[PDB]
C-alpha cells in the first residue's frame, strides 16, 4: 500500500526541452508532482496519455504542479521519440528515463515478467507524501482531466487542513468541515 | 503491485438490500466487481462516494457488474448506518463488513497504524484478475463517473483483444490496434 | 492468566458525554478502573449488560472507579450507537473504539478468526493490577451488582493489608486474619 | 482467555467422600461442571469458597453439575484436611490433587513463581466447553449464588438459543 | 552427578518447631548439612525415614550438623502433618516447602511425572560443597546410621586430609 | 537424577578371573546388577572399597547378583593392577575398561576435566532399572554391607509388591502395606 | 568465464527486415551463432560497430552464422533506430530486444548499475557452446573480420577435431596435431 | 563481466630472462599490462601463442605495456620452458607462475575442473581498470596486433576523454565526439 | 588423522615410461600402493627422493607393491623433467600429475598457501587401508630404506594376523603374539 | 595437515624419573621436543619402541632435544608400568598421561573408537613448529635411530636457512642449496 508514504531517493537521466537533466528526489522536495508510468517509448497508447498531460501542462505549472513521465527507456531513446512523434513534441515536461528500473521499483510498478513500467500515476506533495495512485491495464487509457480534479482536490485539502473534498469535488464547492455534530446524519 | 493479478478468497458477512448474506471469492466468479473500500461507517466524506456509486448501479448491474462496498466495520453497523442515512440508504449492492481485515488485507489495503481500510477502488474481471486500481488520501474523493468509463473500457478490451482503447475514451470513438507498422508514428 | 498483572499501555479514541477523548493507560494512574470488553455496537440483543454498569456508573464513581467499555468498533460507531439506543444513551462512562485490536490484545481477550472482543471485564488497581477477571459466553450476564461486590471487597483489602476476605464478604462482615494460631482446623 | 474452548484431557487422583478416585476429562462428557481452583490446602483462611460451594452441592447436583475442586497439593493432603476441618468435612465433591501442575496449566492458572493456582472458578458445559471463567485476587471472595445464577443461565441459553431480549 | 559441586542458591519457607521460617542458602555457610528429601507429606508409609533422622538429631547437632527435610508440599501441609502423626511431633529440624519444585530441582531431584520429589539425601560441607549422594526406589530404606557413618567420615577427611590407607 | 530408570546399552572390555572378556547391556537382562565406578587403578590409596565387594561377592552370586566394576583405565591396565596389589588379587568380578568414557558418561558420572569416573555405585534389576544410586567423594568410604542391605531391600520388593520397605528393614522386620486406614497417624 | 559453457535458454522479441519475431535458443540450435552486445540505440559509437557487421553479414550467413544484435532496449525502439539511422537501416541480421535483462545476465554482461549490456561478441557453436568471447570498454570498437578469423577457425577445429590451430591462422596455412611428443618441441 | 573493473591485489612468483622476481599489483600502477593467460607449459598451442607476442614485445614496451604470462604451473617450471623450447626461448617479458590459481580466480580464468586457465588475454590501464577482454576455446589461437589495435585505441580514449573510438580504426584515421544531436544520427 | 582409513576415490592423469595414462583408485585396489608426494618437478632435494625410490623400484614391483609419485604440476611436466634429468629419468612408476589438488586434498596433504603438497609419504594396503604415514618438513629428506622397512613389517602383520612386528621390525626377526600371558612383563 | 603448524596448550601430568610432574606447552619453548605417542600402558609392541628410543636419550638430550610419551592412561599407570618393566624402567624422559584425550587430540591422534592414541611421532621445534611426522598401524615398529635422523637434518635446516639437507642424509654429507640456477639439473 503506497498511499500516504513518503518517495523514496532516486536520480536518473531525462530529456526536457532538448536537453539533457539529471532528476533526483530533491527536485522534487516542496513541489507538487506527477509521476506518470508507462511501458514503452514508440508504442501507441502511450503517447495521447503523455500528449493529453501536454495538453494541460500550462495549468498544471500555474498551480506549481511539475510533471516526470517514467518508463525503462534510456533518456537517450526518449530524445528521438520526441523528435519523430508529433505528439510527444508538445511535451515539455521531464522525460525520465529508467533503464535500470530502479525508479518504477521504488514504487512498485514494475512488470517484473516484461522489465517495462505498469500504466500508473501517482500524485506527490510538497513533502513527498503519496496523496493519490491510479493505476491500470495494458488496454485502458487514463483521464489527464480527472488527474487535474484529484490534485487541485489535494491542494485544496493541503491548504484547508480540518476541511475536506468530497466526492465529485470541482472548484468552488461546499466542503465538509470534520466534526461531532456531522457524525452519522449525512 | 497487484495490477492483473488474481484476486485472493475470502468468505465475509454483508448486508445486501435489508439481508445478511455471506459473500466469498466464487460469488464474484464469472463477474464483472467492484470492490470500494472506505475507512469507516458514521463519518462524513464516506456516504458521499458510495451514494454517487449507488446512482450508477443499475447502469453496472446492465453491464454485468456487482458492488462491494467494503470497510473494518461489521455488517451490524452497516445495517444501522443504512437506516439512519438517507444516502447509505440508498445502496441496494453488497455491504461487507471486514472486522479481522482479511479482505482488506488482500488488497493490500490496510492502514496498519489504525485498523481502517484506505480509500481504493478496485475492477476485477470475471477471471479474477484485478484491471484497475484507485487510491486516494483521506480527503479526496473518488468520482463514479471516471470508475464506468474504465470499466466500460476494461470490458472492450476483454471483447476486443488486438485493439486497444487509449486516454479519455468513451463509447463510440476511435480504438488504436497494436501493429509493427504503427510503431512510433502517433 | 492476567490474574495480578499490570496493563499494559494504551492509546484509543472514545466517545464519552457527547464528545471524542483519548485515553491512555495514564488516564488510570491512581483511579480504580474496569474495562468492561464486549463484542459488537448495534446487533440484536439488547446492551443490557452496559446499561446495568450504566445504572451503577453515579456509585462507582465516588468509590472512585473509572469505567471504560470496549469493543473493535470505532469511536465513530459508539456516538451512533448512544445517539440510537435509549439503552446505551444512559452511558456516561468512556466508551473506548478499538478498531486495531491493541487494547483488546494487551488484555488477551480477541476472538482471532472473529476480529471481535470476547465478554470479559477487569478490574485495575491505582497501581495498574488486574485484580479481578470475568468472562462468559453469550447469553449469560454480567451482573454489575456482582462487580460492586468485588470492587468494594479489592478496596478493602487494599486498605487493610494483613486481612483478607472470604468468599461472603460484604461491608461489615468478620474478616480473616494471619495467625499461625490457625489450621486444619477452621 | 480460555472462554468457549474445550477443555483439555486430563488425570488425577482426588479424594472423594472417603475414598481415593481416578478423575479424567471422560468423567466430565455429558456433564456440566465446575472446576473450582485454590492455593493450598491447611491453610490461613477460612476455606468458606468451598464451604460456600458444599452448601450448594445438593442443589447444583440438582441441576446435573458436578464440582471438582483442584489445588496443587496431593489428593493425600485433601484426605488429611477433610479429616481435620470441620468446614472441609462438609465436602462432598471430588478434592482434585495436582503436584504435577497440569490441570492447573490447562486452565491457564498457574502462578508460577509460588507453584500455586489462582483463585479461579470454571463453569464446562456438557461438551467440555468453558461457559463461564471467574479469577479473583487473594482478598477478593467468590460468591456462590452468583456462580449458580450463572450455571442456570448457561444451561438455559444452552436449551433455548434464541431467546434473548431486543433492543 | 552433582557429586562434589556447590549448592545453588534457594530460599524457602519452613515449618519448624512450631514456627515458620525462611530458609536458604545462606543459613547453610560455615556449618555441615543434610538435604533429606521425601515424595509426599501424609502419606501410606510409616514415615520412619524421618522419625529415624529425629532420632539420630541430637547426634548430628553435636556434630554441627544441621538437617532440612525437603518435599514438594507446603511448609502448611508440613505444619498440619507434625500436628497428626505422633512419629514427625518428633522432628525438630526445619521442614522445607517446595511447592514450585525450585529447590528439587536443584539437587537434580525431581520425578516430573509426579511432582514429586525422589527419595535422595545429600551431604553437603561447610562450602556448599555436596560430598555424598543416596537415592532409593520407593521400597529401598535409606539407614540413618550409615549416614552418621558418613558425615563423621566426611569431617575426618575434611580435618585431616592425607591420612588414608596405603596400598 | 537416574534413579528408576533404563540403564544404556553398552559394550566393554573387561579383566575376569585370568581371562578377557566382552561386557554388554545384554549380560545384564535377568540379572540384578551392581555398577561400581572408580576413578583410578594403580593410586595410592588401597583400594578398600572394592575388596569389601570381592569380600561380599560369593554372598551376592548367591543372590544372583552380578558385579562389574568400572574405571576409564583399560582392561589391560586392569590386569596388572590384579597381579601387583593383594587386594584387586581377591576380585572374581568382572572389571571393565572404559578408556572411551561411555559407559561412565552413560550412567553421568564423568568428570569431564580429568577424564576420571566418579566415586559411584548404582544397583540395577533384572529389566534394567536403576533402583539405588550412591557416590560419595574421596575418603567418604562406600560400605559393601550398606550395598547388601539395600539389595536385600530391592529383591524383597520385586518378590512383594504391594509391600513396601521402611528405613530399617533388614529381613523379619514388620512390612508397610497400601491402605485408604492409614495416614497423618502413624 | 563462460568460454566453453552451453548457452541458457531464453525468450525474446526481435526486429528483422521489418517483421517482428520471436528468438528462442532452439532458433541457434545446429546454427552457428553471433551474440553482438551493445548499451543503447540512439547512441553514436554502437551503430559503427553494427553496420560493420552488416557489411560482413552475407559472408557471414553463407558460412551457416547468424548474426543477433542484443541490447536492453525494446525490439519496438529497434524498429525506431533502422528507420531513422542509415547505417542501422542496412542490418538485415535480427535485433533483440532484451527489457528484463535476462538475456544479458545469461551472458554475464550487465553493467548492474546502468541497465545497459556491455560491448561483448560471443561465438555459439551448433551444440550451443560458446567458442570465444570479446568485450571492450565504451570507448574501444569492436573489428567485424577478427570476428570473421575466429568464426573460421572455431569451424575449422571442429570439423578436424585431434587438431588445434595455433595464432594467426588465415585460410591455407598449417596446423598442430595434439599429444606424446611434440611436447615442449614447437 | 569484469570489463571497467579494478584489478584485485596479488603477489607471484615469476621468470623473466634467467631471474626469479616476485610481482605484485604495486609492479602494475601507472603503466599499462597486459595479462596472457594460458593452461598449461610444455603443451603445443601456447608457445605460438606466446611467441608471437614476443615478437611484438619492444612496440609494446615502447609504448610503456608490460606483458604478464601466467599459468598454474610454477615459476620454477617456466625458467625450464625457457631453456627448452626454442620459441619459449624468445621471451623476454615476465613469465608468472600462479600455483595456487588465486591469480586465475581474481580475472575469473579458471577450469575449475581442470585447474588450468582458460586462453584469455586482459588490458589494463595505469589506474588498473580492464579495458580490454578476450577469452578462446582451446583451438582458438589469438591474434598479437589485434591487441596491439585494441592498445593503442584504448590509449587514444583515455588521453583524449570526450572523445569514443568507433570500429576498426587504426592510427591516423578518425574519432566520434559524444553528446547531444549526434543523437541516431550516424 | 588418516591413519587406517581408506582412500577415497581419484582421477589423473600420469606420465609412466613415456606413455601417458589415466590413474584411479580402482588402479590401487588389491595391490600395496605407495602415495609419493613432492612439491614440484624441476626442483632439487624432490629428485634425489624420487630417484632414491626408483633405486628400490625393483624390490618393490617383487613385493607386490606399486609406487605413484604425485604433484600438483600437469603429467606434461613430469614428461619433461623425467626427459631433462637423469635422476628422474630412472623412474619407471607412474607419476602423477594433480593441477586440480584433488589428489593431494584426499589425502590433507595440501600446502594451501603454496598450491604445491608437502613432503608426504603413504603406505597403502591392498584393501585401501592407509598403514603408514610419513611428513617432513621442506628441509628433511626422507630414507626410502625406512619405507622398504615398514612395508615388509606391514605386509607381515597383513599375512600373520595375531601376530606384530616390534621397534627396529627386519627380515626374520622373533615376533610377537598378542596374549594374555604377555601383558605388562615385557 | 599439521605439518608447519604450531602446537596447542597443554596442562598434563606426568611420570618422570620417580616423580610427578606437570608438563605445559610453556616447558617445551625453546626446546626441541618429540611428542611420542603410543595406545596403551602393559601391552606388548609399546615398550620396545619406547626402550629404543631411552636409549638414544643422551644423545637426544645433547642435542637440547626433549622427549615426551603420551598414552591416554593416568600418570599413576605410568608410574606402576615403569617399576614391573625392566625396558620402561630405562625411561628417564617424561612420560605424560592424557587421560581427558585433550593433549591426544591437539595433535589430532585420537582413535576415537577405542579412547587410545594412534602409534604417532611429532619432532617440534624450538618455536613450536612440528618439522615431521611419523605415523603407523597397530602392528609396525617406529625407529628411533630414522628418528635421530630427522631431527639432526631438522636443526641442521634451522642452523643453516637457505641450503636443504636431502634424503638419507646424514652427518658431514653434501647439501643442496636452492638457487636459480641449479632450477632442473639434477
Ligand atoms: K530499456
Ligand atoms: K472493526
Ligand atoms: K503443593
Ligand atoms: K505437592
Ligand atoms: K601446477
Ligand atoms: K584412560
Amino acid at each position: 500500500s503506497l498511499i500516504n508514504t513518503k518517495i523514496k531517493p532516486f536520480k536518473n537521466q531525462a530529456f526536457k526541452n532538448g536537453e539533457f537533466i539529471e532528476v533526483t528526489e530533491k527536485d522534487t522536495e516542496g513541489r507538487w508532482s506527477v509521476f506518470f508510468f508507462y511501458p514503452a517509448d514508440f508504442t501507441f497508447v502511450c503517447p495521447t496519455e503523455l500528449g493529453d498531460v501536454a495538453d494541460h501542462y500550462e495549468e498544471l505549472q500555474k498551480l506549481g504542479v511539475d510533471v516526470y513521465s517514467v518508463s525503462t527507456d534510456t533518456h537517450f531513446t526518449h530524445k528521438a521519440w520526441h523528435s519523430s512523434s508529433e505528439t510527444i513534441a508538445k511535451i515539455k515536461y521531464a522525460m525520465i528515463g529508467d533503464p535500470t528500473g530502479a525508479l518504477t521499483r521504488n514504487f512498485d510498478n514494475m512488470r517484473e515478467d516484461e522489465g517495462l513500467a505498469d500504466r500508473a500515476t501517482f500524485v506527490v506533495d510538497p513533502q513527498g507524501i503519496i496523496q493519490a495512485i491510479e493505476v491500470t491495464a495494458e488496454g485502458i487509457g487514463r483521464d489527464a482531466s480527472d488527474l487535474l480534479r484529484k490534485i487541485k482536490a489535494a491542494q485544496y485539502v493541503a491548504a484547508h487542513p480540518g476541511e475536506v473534498s468530497p466526492a465529485k469535488w470541482k472548484e468552488g464547492e461546499a466542503t465538509l468541515a470534520p466534526s461531532l455534530d456531522l457524525v452519522g446524519k449525512i
